[PDB]
Order: C-alpha cells, then structure tokens, then sequence
C-alpha cells in the first residue's frame, strides 16, 4: 500500500498549507512524486485539492516545483495564495526581469508558474535549474489539451513532449478531470510518461442537492423562489454564484437584482488582479451576497461557504456544468444548485453551430448539446448522469449513499414524493 506521512511531512503541511492531514488521494501522489520519484497522472474532481499535490513536495524539500499551464489569471491567483501563506512563487514569462532570472537561479522561488509556450521555448533555463537548484517535479496543468480527442487541444502542449528528453531524472504529474482513458493515454505517450501512477479521486459532491427547472419567461419571476423577504428589504437565502453563458445576459441579470437592492458583483474572463482581488475580499466578507458569473475559475469566486449555485440558462456542457457547481458547498454543508432553462437558451442553440469551420470540433459541440438536454429533459437520477460522464461508464445508483434520497436531485426527491422506496438494504 502507501506509507504514512511522517512528522515532518504532517508538520510540513501544518506550517504552510493551514491542513491537518493529506487527503488520501493527494497523499497517494504526493507520496509518489517527493519519495517514489514517480511520474504521476492524477485525475481530481472539484474542490479535492488538486494544486497540493504540486504545491507541497518542492516546498517540503526546498527546491523547484515547475507548474505549466494555459491559464494565466489562475496562475497569478496561486502566486497570491502562496505568498499570503509565507510561499515564495512567481509567474515566470518573457515580460519578466532580468533580475526575476537570477532569483530563480539563486532558488528563491519554490514554485515557478509558467505558460507551455515559455517553458517549450526555454529548456536550457530548466537544466541550469535542474543542475543548480533541483526540480522536484513538473506540474501538467489541463493536460488533457496535449490530446486530440482530449477536445481542447492546445499545440502549444505538443513540445511538453521534451519535457522527460531534457530532464529525464524530473517527475511529471499531469492533472486532468477526466478519468477517460483515451485522454489518459494521449497524456501517457504525449508527455513521454515511465509507467505512471494513475489515481481518481472520484467525482461525486454529495453535499450538493442537484435541480433542473424551466425558465418562467421573466428574470425576477425565475429567481424569486431563491430570495427571502427579511423585514425591510430582500435577500438571497445566502451567498450565491449565479452562472450566465454571456455578458449580455450578465447585465440583464443584475439590473434585475439591483431593483431589490441586493448586493451583488459581476465575475468575467480579462478582469484586472485588483478587481479579481476586490470581488474576492466582497463576496468572502458577505459585503455582497451574490456573484453573476461568466468564467467558473480565478479567486473571486473562491469562499467556503456558498450555499447556492444558478445556472441561469442551459450550462454549455457536461465538464463546464459540473466545475462550475463545484464552486458551491467547499465546506462541506448542505448547498443546492439549480439549473434554469428553456429550449431557446444558447447553449442549446444547434443554429448558432452552422458557421464554426471544423467539422470534428462541430460535431462535439453537437453532441455536447444533445448530452446538456437529455440530462435537462431527464427523469432519472441527475447525480447517477454526470458521475457516469466523468466516470466515462455507467456508474450503478447506490453505489453511493446521498443517491435516491431527498437530498440526492429533484428527480429522486419526486419519486420519493410520489411514494417511492428509499434503498434500505
Ligand atoms: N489536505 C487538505 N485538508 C483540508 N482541505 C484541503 C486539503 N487540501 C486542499 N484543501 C482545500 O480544498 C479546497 C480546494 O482546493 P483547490 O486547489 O481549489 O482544489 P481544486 O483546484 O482541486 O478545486 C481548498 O479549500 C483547499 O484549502
Ligand atoms: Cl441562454
């Protein structure tokens, strides 16, 4: 099996990281990147606590971890994140200083942030720092963009394959949020990966009450339901993230909100460190109680204590849906996420998909969108439809406890309205 951490690692993880103890499965490759040496790919579903398992080995030995990723804004998120919690970390690009170099060159960071292109276009910056300092391992962010059939693939992602060429003695651990095993496998060859580790952490959020409803045919009819009428004004029942697919609809949604006066902020990709700081320090104190959100990722949206997801309007599809509920319920208590749509929503707009240029690309969308109705249209048990998407197999009802009770999505908590049977065994 694996070993237990031992005192230092435990106390480790205490001093700069603020946990009691590893989850399993970021102690399983934890455990196999810092002490088996061992390249890893890791698949963690939402709010796990993927970036650990990167974050923790090079400062536990003092050393460079490397972290590749597309996502810039998250990148200088974690940088935040790190130096608040007395880790030094840097975003290392062109626009960089000269004299940023010769800090990591002197190892004064213990995390090194850095785009595919940056790093496929600097190697011998990495082996003067594998020779001088040490890297611990290679973090491969959203590497399923290294695969074709992955569905976001990035060519820059292709030339991480010298990655083991020019560091062959350095462990790579690709993160992916699929469990599939033809991304798993493009990941394997592409990354030139030695008999990887492969963990799941699973999927399921049993903490999250799953419900789907049709638009109303007006904004403020649609989420009264979720608001409360304490004397003098209303409210939200409590901290809320309210998804649209647009900016458009964005602006509809809080004109709307702001004739209750309720307090509120907007969340978009291209929004400033500052702001993105801002609408963190507001919706973490409760200055304002819901977020209207365009982008499901970056620090403005990241607090414990979100009791209450809205989709409003179709989600684009079955990997965006679930990160994006994912956000919800980080502490561990009861929260609830409803879809709201309609058939003319457009994500579910087959129209709109005529004019994009590649047909392999169109016909995913198209099978995307026909995947995103058929769970809205469904009947059936919504937690069993989006495991068995990450699972990539039908995952069997009761092979988890929330599932077929009350709490488990508005289609089980109707058959149990309507006199169904609750799996007593
Ligand atoms: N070992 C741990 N014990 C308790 N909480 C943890 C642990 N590791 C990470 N977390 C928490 O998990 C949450 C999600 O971490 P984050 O990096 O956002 O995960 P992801 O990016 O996988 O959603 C954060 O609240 C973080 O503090
Ligand atoms: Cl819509």
């Amino acid at each position: 099996l694996w070993p237990a951490p031992n005192e230092e690692q435990v106390t480790c993880l205490k001093m700069y990281f603020g946990h009691s103890s590893f989850k399993p499965v970021q102690w399983k490759v934890i455990h196999s990147v810092l002490e088996e040496r061992r390249d890893n790919v890791a698949v963690m579903a939402t709010g796990y606590g993927k970036s650990l398992c990167f974050q923790y080995p090079p400062v536990y030995v003092g050393k460079i971890g490397l972290v590749i990723s597309p996502l810039i804004s998250l990148m200088e998120d974690q940088v935040l994140q790190l130096k608040m919690s007395n880790i030094p970390a840097c975003f290392l690009g062109s626009a960089q200083s000269e004299n940023v170099l010769t800090d990591i060159k002197l190892g004064k960071y213990r995390i090194v942030y850095v785009t595919p292109e940056y790093c496929s276009g600097n190697m011998g910056l990495l082996q003067q720092l594998e020779a001088d300092i040490g890297i611990t391992l290679i973090a491969v962010d959203e590497a399923h963009c290294i695969s074709e059939w992955g569905h976001d693939f990035r060519d820059s992602f292709r030339k991480l394959g010298s990655l083991k060429t020019a560091l062959p003695m350095v462990p790579i651990v690709a993160l992916t949020a699929t469990a599939s095993s033809s991304i798993r496998e493009d990941i394997v060859r592409c990354l030139n990966l030695r008999n990887p580790q492969i963990t799941c952490t699973g999927f399921d959020r049993p903490n999250l009450y799953l419900e789907v409803r049709r638009k109303t045919g007006n904004i403020l009819q649609d989420l009264q339901p979720f608001l409360v009428k304490t004397s003098s004004h209303w409210e939200f029942e409590g901290p809320t993230i309210i998804y649209c697919p647009s900016r458009k609809m964005t602006q509809q949604v809080t004109g709307e909100l702001r004739k209750l006066n309720l307090s509120c902020g907007t969340y978009h990709a291209g929004m400033s460190f500052s702001t993105r700081k801002d609408i963190h320090h507001r919706f973490v104190r409760d200055e304002i109680q819901c977020v209207i959100a365009t982008i499901a990722f970056g620090m403005g949206i990241n607090k414990a204590d979100i009791r209450q997801v809205i989709h409003y309007g179709a989600p684009k599809d079955m990997e965006s849906y679930y990160q994006e509920i994912g956000r919800a319920g980080r502490d561990g208590l009861q929260s609830s996420c409803h879809v709201l749509w309609a058939p003319a929503d457009i994500n579910l707009n087959r129209h709109l998909l005529t004019e994009i240029r590649n047909e392999k690309f169109r016909l995913y969308k198209l099978k995307m969108m026909a995947k995103m109705e058929k769970y809205l249209h469904s009947s059936r048990c919504r937690r069993q439809i989006i495991l068995s998407h990450f699972e990539d197999k039908q995952v069997q009802k009761a092979s988890l406890g929330i599932m077929g009770t009350e709490k488990c999505c508005d289609n089980c908590r109707s058959r149990l309205d309507h006199g169904g049977r609750l799996e007593v065994l």
